[PDB]
C-alpha cells in the first residue's frame, strides 16, 4: 500500500502528461499509462513490480514515487526535472560548457553502475531518457517502460523507438538476451550525442540499410563533432561501441577511469 496514490490524494513535450503537487512531498510529474476496462487479475503483478522499482534510490536515478490504480485509470508518478531531457538541453540556444558535459557523463555512469549493482538492465538508454534538473544535474529515466514488463504490456494493451543506441547484437536478432554490455553500447552513442549536440546518423530514417551498416561496424561520424572533445572521451566512446561485447568495459570499470579524470581535467 505504500506506493499506492490516488487522484483525491493529488490536487489534480513529454506527452499526455500532467504536472502535480502532493501534500507532503514537493513537485511531481504524472502520466496516465492505460485507459480502459479493468484487467483485475493483472493488478497484484503491477503493484509488486511498482514496489520493486520503488526500491531504486539513487540521486542520478529517477525514483518511482507512486502509482494510481483507479476504476479505469492506471498512472505512474515520478520526481520532477524542469530542464527536460538531455537532447532538448543540448539543442538549446545557449551552449552547455565542457565542465558541465563532463559532470553529466559522470552522473550517467554512476546511475548506470547503481542499476547494474541492483541487477537492472536499462535496455533503452538514450538522451530522451536522461532528465535534467535546474542546476544541470541529471537522472536516468525510462519513459518507454522498457525495464518494466507488466506496465509496458499494460501500455501496449488491446483495450487501451529509435534504434541508434541499440547494440548491433540486438539489431535483427530479437531473441538474444540483453546483457550489461548492451547499455554500455548505448552509453557510447550518448557520449557522441553530448559533444555532437544532436541525434546521430543525421537523424535519418531507421532503414534496413542503416541496420546492416551498423551490424557491419559503422558508427556515428566522429568528424561531425565540431566542438572540442577530450581525447579520453573519444577513446571511451570508441571502446564502448565495439562490436564485440567482451571488448566493451563495465560501468564500474568506466567510473574508475572517469571520476579521477573529470576532477582533474574537466572540473
Ligand atoms: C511519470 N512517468 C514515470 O514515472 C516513468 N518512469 C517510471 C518510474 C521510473 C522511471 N525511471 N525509473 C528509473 C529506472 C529504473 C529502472 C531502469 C531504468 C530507469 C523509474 Cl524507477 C520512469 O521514467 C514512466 O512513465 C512515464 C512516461 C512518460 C512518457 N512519455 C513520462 C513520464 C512517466
Amino acid at each position: 500500500n505504500v506506493i499506492k496514490m490516488k487522484s483525491s490524494d493529488f490536487l489534480e513535450g513529454f506527452g499526455k502528461v500532467s504536472l502535480a503537487f502532493h501534500r507532503t512531498q514537493g513537485l511531481m510529474i504524472m502520466k496516465t499509462v492505460y485507459k480502459g476496462p479493468n484487467c483485475i487479475e493483472h493488478n497484484e503483478a503491477l503493484l509488486e513490480e511498482a514496489k520493486m522499482m520503488n526500491r531504486l534510490r539513487h540521486s542520478r536515478v529517477v525514483k518511482l514515487l507512486g502509482v494510481i490504480i483507479e476504476e479505469g485509470k492506471y498512472s505512474l508518478v515520478m520526481e520532477y526535472m524542469e530542464k527536460g531531457n538531455l537532447m532538448h538541453v543540448l539543442k538549446a540556444e545557449m551552449s552547455t560548457p565542457l565542465s558541465v558535459k563532463g559532470r553529466i557523463i559522470l552522473e550517467i555512469i554512476e546511475g548506470m553502475a547503481y542499476l547494474h549493482g541492483k541487477g537492472v538492465i536499462h535496455k533503452d538508454l538514450k538522451p530522451e531518457n536522461i532528465l535534467v534538473d535546474n542546476d544541470f544535474h541529471i537522472k536516468i529515466a525510462d519513459l518507454g517502460l522498457a525495464s518494466f514488463k507488466m506496465w509496458s504490456k499494460l501500455n501496449n494493451e488491446e483495450h487501451n523507438g529509435t534504434l541508434y543506441y541499440m547494440a548491433p547484437e540486438h539489431l535483427n536478432d530479437v531473441n538474444a538476451k540483453p546483457t550489461e554490455k548492451s547499455d554500455v553500447y548505448s552509453f557510447a552513442v550518448v557520449l557522441w550525442a553530448i559533444f555532437a549536440n544532436k541525434e546521430p546518423y543525421e537523424n535519418a530514417i531507421a532503414e534496413q540499410q542503416l541496420i546492416m551498416a551498423i551490424k557491419s561496424g559503422n558508427r556515428p561520424d566522429v568528424d561531425d563533432i565540431t566542438e572540442y572533445c577530450p581525447r579520453e572521451i573519444i577513446s571511451l566512446m570508441k571502446l564502448c561501441w565495439e562490436a564485440n561485447p567482451e571488448a566493451r568495459p563495465t560501468f564500474p570499470g568506466i567510473e574508475e577511469k572517469f571520476r579521477p579524470f573529470y576532477l582533474s581535467q574537466l572540473e
